[PDB]
């Protein structure tokens, strides 16, 4: 609904690098995604990744069934040949005829970042970018693209349930937290960049496992989606990164990507794969129930729910400045809101 | 909903105590059920069965993935925990902080009785009651409580269903009437005490089986939707009650109960269930097959509707004086209308 | 709904004879179908194929859940009897009373033709035939109807896939045509007692199978659905007749039928039935795929879709002639509109 | 095991024609088979159905897996191309070099006749025949082949089953015969020509379905496992003829054949195929029951067990003959034993 | 298994160090494995990959179940714990008796290399390595570990298929040779070391993928079930080396192992990977078909089949020199037998 407008005017992921280059014998795609129920194709043209919408000009057939020549997208139909912007190239059954002016499809801003794949639906504000992954280029860290996983659940509650400090204690006892850490601090926030920043020092000396990510926090948060968190363990002194990120899929459905990053990376990367799936395993009955999908006014805050209400309220801000345009709402995503004591 | 709003004010079982037993290892629930469209939770604290909304007023949680701790319901999110009367009486996350006011969820009557759980959304008419089962305490007839029966029918058409005299012979021949004895009788039908009470001698000595509950047929229903009959067996000479009733789950579904009791109880309990689910059977296919699924202003019907027809007008009074309001609604349930030459 | 009124119109096949026969032990139905959203309901009463609405007129159970009694289809629930002109003739409950004047369900043009059922609903205009099958009655021929086959495509989109000339190479390059084949010719089309007629030469010497129905193409198309396909083939110099016609099941979905007919038919039934398995198996993901289902106003045509361009100008016509009555319908179905040097 | 051998002496169907030509797009095969544990493979070469090994002399591929090519069968994984005899005639490794002596694979006699495809193993004692179906070439007849149908049973005891009088009453009782009818009479038995031949008038005036053949029963029954039985029915006056055989696939399976032909051929064939089907139903689970699979001696018969203790004799004696050799084999099976009046 | 004793003596692969990282959360394993039909587990104690008999001493419970617990292997029944020789250490039961003398389990050579976990059942002729890769610790190649893939065909078979010059042609057209070259040269072929080495020219200019490995061919196979193919590609001017492995894991079933690599490798690994797949699903049908599962002495074969001669020539003579014991089996298998031009 015209809630969710003011969404298409971030960069969201869509796919890994990897999925894309299996969809296709090729490699080089096509591959079918959907993001904000727009129904799109990704293919690798050339040295460009790019993003159509899924439906040929001509009959309408799904180009996401068709085949990458040359540089150009074929449909599966009556094989048109569409080229980076979208423009039809190739008629082969008129050869000799000018091609139709409105043979085109719509193209959309796309970039390969961290091994994954994102989309901006809308670019006429231009005052977004790819969201920030600390681990990138930092050589001495190990970096692990995991597979995407699915949830019955919207971009907003999965950020919240991400960055929830309360629930660590029932969701993951044996996993996360001690069952009788419960009470978490309140920590300042602060909008910088249009990333929300805060630290948290998770409590020590907890009976978890070595591999859990598990000591003084520093979370970056791309807004309105992603969420980085460098994370300087206790059991090993050592840092381990945690990218998070939700695509909005459609109205009810979310698909997720977990990126992470360790100095320590002797070890084998299934201890990890394996400790995370075990978390998403925990939360992902919980946040599929929460009903209705999308937080109605009657939610009951407590003061514990400090980075829920401050998330909250930044959304709200940006859906209410997209209404008044591209400048008011670039103020609201960029304008610094400091309340910690940091230097920036 | 606007339609079925007076059927708020009555109780509905929602499931078997059996049911709520089984549905968590503590044997204490939680159970989520459905009632006219409600989500609900179910669960047993200290000697109280309750009855909640399924929706945590924190982060809107399912309380039926929770955890019962004695006297509390415990959400599976964040820890809060919910008394007997829906009161939120712990935060975790801030433990001396005073607990926001609107951090309660609706509770509602709910009571065990016949070994079901009955619940009632609305109580401010305070004239309603849990339907009537004639062999309850009847040292003389041993009780049997069937597993639920699910049927995507309404309430209504299940219980025209039950009553209807005319389709024993066609969807019943092999099993509770001869083919040949489709012409039924036209039986007095009185109100009294918020029940239809009529009686109905069907044929002598049809080709049925022995355990089939054919004989003299007393009905007691009470309004809208569960039916007591008594049978005293021809074939036996012996006392057999069946004890239906619908609970209404959504606007095309069912969960349906049968109790029934017996006089002759040195035979097994599973002569019987196995009889009650072949009738079951024969009628589901036909029932369900009704379209649209609540009865238009457009069915025909004959002389030989009468049940049906005075059902019908009964339901539409009711709703029509819930519009008017409790003491309306109040004489529509309660008032006697005598047809036969009974006393009561 | 509202666009799609002007279908009813037309006679429409609803399944083969072989599907009525094997619905019932019976031999003689009943039978569900779905035409054009309406559920309905075929079965052979007597010498007579009939249909009616699926809904009995007392309590709406599904006919097509009963029996044939005779002259007579038998509802299952209380066994009300209906004639072939949809008029209850016994109402057992009841036998002596009189029937109701509103104990009557809708009966529709219901007429076998080549071994399919066709049905008719709306029979106001009384200017529509059964589609026009070349091979009927040539004794030279040998008929076989395949088995129905099911697409998630609408009746338009199938029709135009069947007589798309610039497909061929890029759908169907190992068996219909040379890949290299894509340019085709625009041909003369002429409008012809509510049909589309058209000829086409394919190409000769192509790398097809021998069983491949390629050669001088003669289309007799009886508006809007079916398709009447003579074959003079290339390679064997024989006669070959394809017949499709789409039922418009609901507004996604298409129940499709092909009848075929031969002249040299010493070879093997399944030779041509497995090669026209293989060319459906080989359209259907790419039809299945347009979106949305209905051709939009934004598609882009060019001069080689000359028969898709005039097949939808002809269904807009008949479209908008329906709205101005029976005699404006008839006018735009069956004037000629004559392009070719024929004579008819 | 031993037990066993004498029966490749004889001709057993394999398949349909109709399976053949449906096994491969070519409609010319190859169709893999099972008999008597053997492995072979099927497939038309030319005007010929030949039958072979299914195991290529090279490196034992499954030839069912290859192509026809001309009159020939091309392995699938290097290409040798064997004759109707089973020669190998081109290794296209090795154009030039010799053909290896021993590049072949044994043939069987195989021939098509009523429809299906019939092997003979052992042609050695040259005195078996394929069985007789009396209604073959009767124009007064329309032939319906039925698909066949697989049973966890041996082909002695499917023999049994078909020709057994007396079971007719419990596992027919709705369909073939009253349940009162469960006392047949001992009728007289010829061995002529290899065959049993025998006569049974049914009941008359049982309340069995029209299409039941029910009448005057004469049986022509081609040792071992063949059963022609002519029906002169009671209800219609006019003849059925059914044609029963089964294929020992292995030791504890059959794939069984059904053909029928009636002179009334007016109706649908699916009235009698759906009837087939129903008979065939209630006798599965039952002679599927029946254990161990092969009879043992310790099997209690009463006098009207005639048939079936007389088919036992017979194969005995088949059995004991064969280990004599051809000549002590072919007087078993054509010597005549005549106890009727009947005039050979 | 007499036949197949002496392939104990072999290095075997069991599972990739992937595979073995994933079978349980803490990344140590342990994980099942069969081998030659015998059961073992696989874990990894300290910094040793472990493999024993998965058969606990003390009841028989399979220690695959169990946990690893730092430098042990515990048994989940009653948590004896087995060190790295396969002796237990200790008995929780009674931690201060003695521990009986056979209180252990058979332990079996265990060792990583190339990312595979290899298992030697017999080491007592000392004379056998792992199988030689070309491409481990060359810089200048990517490496790419696939997924195993199962095959219902044996070691042998295996390795024929994938050594086998005549079938490219008639399995892998489209894919790995022109369907016109089926006619090999005889190459001639080295013992070296335990292994066979040969070279093979492929045909130039065939119409295959860019990406499929075809140009010069040299083969260095260590006996008996390794294949390293190094080609010089023609399409790339580039190294492409694949190393594939079967496991023999009962008589019938391989689990085999592809490991390639690749001097040009700026593409996706997926081109690859989908690449190697297609070809293996181009096999597998075939392989699987033959029969009976180890090649009989029947089989015929022609000049071309030399790899397949030498190979079966090869492996019978260790087989006999197995039972002649020790120095005649190390003779067989690395004594050197120079056909070619070549110096080693
Ligand atoms: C929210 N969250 C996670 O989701 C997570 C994690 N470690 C692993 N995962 C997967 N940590 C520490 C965490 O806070
Ligand atoms: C409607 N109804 C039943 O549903 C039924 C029954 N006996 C068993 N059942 C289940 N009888 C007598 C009956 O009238
Ligand atoms: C559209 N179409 C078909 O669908 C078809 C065909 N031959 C078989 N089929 C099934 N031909 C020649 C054809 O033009
Ligand atoms: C054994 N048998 C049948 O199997 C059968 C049948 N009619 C149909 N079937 C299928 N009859 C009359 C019969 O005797
Ligand atoms: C046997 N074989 C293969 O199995 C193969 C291959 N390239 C990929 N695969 C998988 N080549 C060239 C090959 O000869
Ligand atoms: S629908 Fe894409 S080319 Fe025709
Ligand atoms: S959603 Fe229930 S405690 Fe938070
Ligand atoms: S619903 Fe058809 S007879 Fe009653
Ligand atoms: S296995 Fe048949 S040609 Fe080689
Ligand atoms: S069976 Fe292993 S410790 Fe007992
Ligand atoms: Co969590
Ligand atoms: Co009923
Ligand atoms: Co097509
Ligand atoms: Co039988
Ligand atoms: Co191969």
């Amino acid at each position: 609904n015209d809630e969710r407008e003011y969404l298409r005017h971030f960069w969201h992921p869509v796919c890994t690098v990897t999925e894309l280059e299996k969809a296709h014998p090729s490699s080089l795609g096509p591959l079918a995604v959907k993001l904000l129920n727009e129904q799109l194709v990704v293919a690798k043209l050339g040295d460009e990744y790019v993003a159509m919408r899924d439906r040929c000009a001509h009959r309408s057939a799904k180009l996401s069934l068709g085949t990458v020549s040359g540089n150009r997208l074929q449909c599966p139909y009556h094989g048109w040949q569409y080229d980076t912007h979208g423009a039809c190239q190739l008629v082969p059954a008129c050869p000799n005829s000018p091609i139709p002016n409105k043979a085109k499809v719509d193209r959309f801003d796309c970039e390969e970042r961290y091994g994954l794949i994102w989309i901006r639906l809308d670019s006429s504000f231009d005052c977004t970018e790819i969201p920030y992954f600390s681990a990138a280029n930092d050589p001495r860290l190990r970096i692990v693209i995991q597979e995407p996983y699915w949830w019955d659940a919207t971009a907003e509650r999965r950020w919240e349930n991400f960055t929830d400090f309360s629930h660590f204690a029932f969701i993951h006892p044996g996993t996360l937290f001690d069952p009788n850490n419960a009470e978490p601090p309140i920590v300042p926030m602060d909008r910088f960049n249009g990333q929300f920043r805060f630290v948290y020092d998770t409590p020590e000396d907890m009976a978890v496992p070595n591999q859990a990510p598990i000591g003084s926090f520093s979370y970056t948060c791309s807004m309105p989606f992603a969420i980085n968190l460098e994370v300087s363990k206790y059991s090993s002194s050592s840092l381990h990164v945690l990218f998070n990120v939700s695509c909005p899929v459609d109205s009810h459905t979310t698909k997720n990507f977990l990126i992470f990053a360790r100095e320590q990376s002797d070890d084998s990367d299934y201890l990890h794969i394996a400790f995370n799936d075990l978390v998403f395993a925990e939360d992902k009955p919980v946040i599929e129930s929460q009903w209705p999908k999308d937080a109605p006014a009657d939610e009951v805050s407590v003061v514990a729910d400090k980075v829920s209400i401050q998330y909250r309220k930044w959304l709200r801000e940006l859906k209410e400045a997209h209404k008044e345009g591209s400048q008011a709402f670039r103020s609201a995503l960029l304008d610094p809101v400091i309340e910690s004591d940091r230097s920036y």
